[PDB]
């Protein structure tokens, strides 16, 4: 009996708990009998004998869970054996230290502990006799952690230049498409969901950054947030796509880490290279010593995509 | 101590040996201390105390091994726990049966084995307590064994539509540019050897065919050879790519396996599609139910590309 506490009951947590149920037949028989012990949202949490459907229709039905126990409550006495920490930032990093502690693995969804305590979290797990994995922090569905960690474990990954920002990808393909002034596009993107009221995040490049700094710990490149030149897009103009269509090139926000860069920014890109992708998509171009070049492309969230990742780590650490 | 034994010391073998030299300290501290205690040509072998450089240099010195015992017999009295079994074909099914049965692993990259007898191999695995692995069957160095069995195991992996086959894109890619008839295009990738004198199981689509059978069962789809339709490129004329041009498409050997399909033949793709990729390259599109479309592209075929596939298997088998 594989025992699971879900830490982090928003989107993406809910996001878990509904694939958990709806493909229940197909991972038993891939990782063997599971119960979900334990959930807990900011501010409440279920906990002893309860369905998973039980959980999901009270927290969407009331705003919150049973219990007045708080996540730092679970995670430090609840009996689970794998936490999934799909935490609501906007805490994390002691409910991965704690369950860590404990001898717990962890599957996260939160960049934030990882960009600011790689090293040491790799270690405390390793240091205890359990994994924590983080393929939902880096290109949602698209698998990027497992292929740059596992698939090519063996080869030396020399660069990788990626798309991780599908709502840039979304405003820059649209700008092409449309030509017409941010502002606009911004407005569009912000009716379609893909940004918030505030979209710095996404348009100033944050996001894309902090999940640079994931990939390029997670290839061996020692780097913190400090290390990477991040630009935004909010400079770039219908005219800016003007000019490079006239000689071939679209523009993209490209992450990138080499042995020459570590950055975030704008950048000319063949309209028909790989990486001249539209749409809310992510991609990734991983460069090696002996398996060539690799390329992955995919969706870089949502509820379903999030979860997903989720799972794949979840039947990567038990399946046999 | 992994003790490993190489069956087929051509190009592949060859670079399975050349690789496990050259990557030595970064293999070891990855899965521990190895060496090959057995290595067979199609009528030679050496085993005992040597070394892999001794065998490498042998065989290109002399064009064959030490000792007259055959590969078979290397297959069933060696003492290792892995096979690589990457024998040069114009036996195979043998040696994975008898490795398997005297319960040792097996990494392959010879796909008529799979092709002829799937799921009998796979439960002989099983019933056994070992693993076949086979990354390098199809897709070269690109991800898509692993990728299709272990990245996307909790998915429901609805199709994929791929490129398999590194000639025919070449030559397909190369009459786009050129417009030059076919039988002028194939001396180029005969000349610059992509293609063997007899270039038929590239050009009549039967490489991406066997292929597209491994995949087809490797995501659950039960599949034969004869339930694929197969056609070639042979009859694809510079004036295709023009009509073709005139209406945004190029033309390519997609291998699909779907509910409606399972072939191999030229199709129409817009210019800027995932699968319009040009070259000798390898791509495939999974469309699954839950993390959306995902998208792999690298080398199809080579010496190291093939070789660090083997790897990517040896690794996948002694992780930890």
């Amino acid at each position: 009996m594989i025992k699971i506490a879900i830490v982090g009951f928003g989107t993406v947590g809910q996001g878990v708990a509904e694939l958990l149920i709806r493909k229940r037949e197909e991972i038993e028989k891939a990782i063997g009998e599971f119960k979900v012990t334990a959930v807990a949202d900011s501010k409440s949490s279920i906990s002893g004998d309860f369905s998973l459907v039980e959980a999901l229709r009270m927290k969407r039905e009331t705003g919150m869970l049973r219990d007045d126990a708080k996540a730092i409550e679970v995670v430090r006495s609840a009996d689970y054996d794998v936490l999934i920490e799909a935490s609501v930032t906007r805490e994390g990093v002691n409910y991965i230290r704690e369950a860590l502690k404990r001898g717990k693995h962890v599957v996260t969804s939160n960049k934030g502990p990882l960009v600011a305590e790689f090293h040491g979290l790799m270690s405390l797990a390793e240091r205890n006799g359990v994994r924590l994995m983080y393929e939902a922090t880096v290109g949602g569905a698209m698998p990027v952690v497992k292929l740059a960690k596992r698939y090519l474990a063996l080869c030396e990954i020399e660069s990788v230049k990626g798309i991780f920002n599908g709502t840039c990808n979304y405003i820059l393909s649209r700008m092409e498409e449309e030509r017409l002034p941010y502002e606009h596009i911004l407005k569009e993107a912000q009716e379609l969901g893909y940004a918030e009221a505030d979209p710095s995040y996404d348009v100033e490049g944050i996001d894309a950054a902090l999940k640079l700094v994931i990939i390029a710990n997670t290839i061996g490149v020692k780097a913190s947030y400090e290390d990477v030149e991040v630009t935004g897009i909010t400079q770039i103009t219908p005219e800016a796509f003007q000019v490079a269509a006239e000689k071939g090139y679209t523009i993209r926000l490209i992450a990138e880490v080499s042995r020459e860069k570590l950055k975030v920014s704008p950048r000319l890109v063949p309209f028909h290279h790989p990486l001249a992708i539209k749409g809310t998509m992510n991609a990734a171009m991983f460069k090696t010593d002996t398996a060539g070049s690799i390329f992955v492309a995919g969706r870089g969230a949502g509820k379903e995509e999030t979860a997903s990742a989720i799972l794949s780590d979840l039947y990567e650490i038990y399946a046999g």
